[PDB]
This record gives structure tokens, sequence and C-alpha cells, in this order.
């Protein structure tokens, strides 16, 4: 014989996505913007881990590259511009994002 319809999906309950942004705002995580066509966009993720890095390390000017692309963050402007395109810049601009970074708790040995 045969079976078969679909089957279901169901899902938990989190409280509204609104009630979380509340503090998962802040106590979310932070992103670095680069300008772009409408303003300013957020970068994938690693990019700015090193403007972070950087940034707090103490670093002023970040070089990074890209997918076969020089390009050089620069910290004191906040700006970034091509390594040997040094004319090709934009602005950046660090801001909050709400990513499940402290939720998923990932400690380790000192």
């Amino acid at each position: 014989p045969s079976s078969g319809s679909s089957g279901f999906l169901d899902k938990p309950t989190l409280l509204s996505p609104e009630e979380l942004k509340a503090a998962s705002r802040g106590n979310g995580e932070y992103a670095w913007y680069y300008e772009g066509r409408n303003g300013w966009w957020q970068y994938d993720e690693r990019t700015s881990r090193e403007l972070e890095d950087a940034f707090s390390k103490g670093k002023k000017n970040t070089e990074m590259l890209i997918a076969g692309f020089l390009y050089v963050a620069d910290l004191e402007n906040m700006v970034q511009y091509r390594r040997n395109e040094h004319g090709r810049r934009r602005k950046i601009k660090r801001d909050i994002i709400d990513i499940p970074k402290k939720g998923v708790s990932g400690p380790s040995s000192g």
C-alpha cells in the first residue's frame, strides 16, 4: 500500500520579537556598517570581526583582503579605502546588532 500527506511544523514559544529586541538590542551584539547605495551596509561577520579586533586591540588602521581585493580600513577616520585604489573608499560606522551570541555562551579554559 501507500501513505503520506505532508507532515507538520509546529513551533515553540519565545515571546514576541519585540519583547526580546528590548534588551537583545544592546544585549545582542555589535556590527560594522560601510557606506553603500541606500546609506550603510552591514558586513558579513568576519570582515567586521577584524574592524573590532583591531579597533579594540588598539589598531588604528587595519588592512583587509576581500575576495581577491586588497582593501584597507582606517578606524582613525572611520573609513575604508582600496589598498591599491586609494581613491575608492567608503565610510564606516559601528552599529549595534542583535546576534544570538550571548545566548549561545561558549567559555574557555583560562
